[PDB]
């Protein structure tokens, strides 16, 4: 995560490291670091299951102390700690109650996954899918407090590289 | 069974009502028993268990209890999702199901997580409030269990309730200090 | 792996290292040794999952410098590390661009799986299943080019344990 690469070719082609795979589980865990165990710490929204992998690219910051963030669609869940070499498809840009937040969306490189090949956009993703993951983060929040989240919508490649490209210069400082 | 008589983690911040469960079995694993080989360094296929119906609940224990000898009390977590195995969920208590099995009487504490780790089980006080569906598919995994197996049986006698659990509990712990 | 016998009584009593479970995503990783990650290889095949577990026997080598290669019917997915103690039904007997391929066809002893007892040899196994396993061998390599697979048939449980018991001889040499 830390000795990882942004990319081969940035920013067009990037690396994500996985976080949570598509259809884990709503529930988040936290290590007790005085008792070396995992905690169940709450669950998550109101019980959707995430509907893509979710990641970061490494050696990025995104002026959100984080680095960039990625949605990565595959037709098979990856493993937690993986690696992904990558494309964009656009962004997702959402506003909450404490501000605005863009994840960005991907699919591997077509070598990995000829299966995706046929995403050249964000337009060209179905529109079930799509409904998917803007719910998911509609309902993420759901229940909690003045807690709350509004997708703004998509944008596109370009500003999908703008990000990319940012998050890789900040990081140098 | 489980009341014969010949860790780190606190057995609850509260007791009885209010304790801590160590989730041992994720709710629909697959009914596959493994046994880590010490030689080999290598998990060994020990058997496939009951008939092949999966965990139709989340199982695990609360710790620093015994309620026999070299066993735990024991704990059937409802949860809407599974819960990782070795990790550690705040839960309280809806009651009880009885089992007898060739070894004697074996009393399942069943059990919901915290109203603020898990606000969907919150309308759930007791084993009244579980759904029949949900009640009836936990009572048949243990029934068919050990189906498999020569000289062993199981026998569901049924359910007990909120106050019968909470004993078990008290029990357990004390019987852990002894 | 590399501790463990090949068998408590050979032939018809052996031990399977289980590689890939059943039921498994069609996705290939590959461990990253200057990165100490796993890194995402491939989609495989058409994307239809692994339609049985997939290991080996220790201590043996086949006719071509690997160990026996075996397919473990199990109603319910193996983890993969594991040892598990089986019988053998058979052999599945493909072509390749290559040559050929045998595979052992094998369910666990049954006092470890009670509910594939019934079955004797690979006439028992039931047909969908029969053609599940086929079939993903033949669409395996497909959409590699150059590349293909055509499942010749079956053998029974005499060339099963032909295999084995020539397989741990030539381990031995």
């Amino acid at each position: 995560f830390s000795n990882v690469p942004a990319g081969k070719d940035l920013p067009q082609d990037f690396n994500v490291i996985i976080e949570i795979p598509a259809q884990s589980e709503p529930v988040k865990y936290e290590a007790d670091k005085a008792l070396g165990l995992l905690v169940v710490d709450r669950f998550i929204g109101t019980g959707m299951r995430y509907p893509v992998n979710y990641g970061f690219i490494p050696q990025t910051l995104s002026g959100d102390g984080d680095p960039v963030d990625v949605l990565v669609i595959t037709p098979f869940p990856l493993l937690a700690g993986s690696v992904v070499r990558a494309r964009a498809l656009g962004m997702l840009k959402m506003t909450d109650e404490s501000g605005v937040d863009a994840k960005l969306v991907a699919v591997p490189h077509d070598k990995v996954c000829p299966m995706t090949a046929n995403l050249k956009s964000i337009d060209d993703v179905p529109a079930y899918l799509k409904d998917q993951i803007k719910h998911f983060f509609e309902q993420y929040k759901a229940l909690e407090k003045g807690k709350w989240v509004k997708v703004e919508g998509w944008d596109g490649i370009d500003a999908a590289h703008k990000e990319i490209t940012d998050g890789v210069a900040n990081f140098k400082k």
